[PDB]
């Protein structure tokens, strides 16, 4: 908790950050659940993915992701979309 100085909304992706909370749930999804592992092996391929994907298209190229949890994926990225202030 508090390493040195995380930014305050993340920087764009947070795939993994995402992924890994829903296998963290300790609850609804601990262990020895029926979608416990669809996060288990998406968040496998996508922690090791640089993250960040505005294109929903990135997840499906992704092996073991690009069925339920894909979904989730754009989800992250989905209200991101701003603008970056042209001229």
């Amino acid at each position: 908790m508090s390493k040195r100085k995380a930014p305050q909304e993340t920087l764009n992706g947070g795939i993994t950050d995402m992924l890994v909370e829903l296998a963290n749930f300790e609850k609804n999804v601990s262990q020895a659940i029926h979608k416990y592992n669809a996060y288990r092996k998406a968040a496998s391929v996508i922690a090791k993915y640089p993250h960040k994907i505005k294109s929903g298209a990135e997840a499906k190229k992704l092996p073991g992701v690009g069925t339920k949890i894909a979904e989730k994926i754009d989800e992250f990225l989905a209200t991101g979309k701003l603008r970056k202030l042209e001229k």
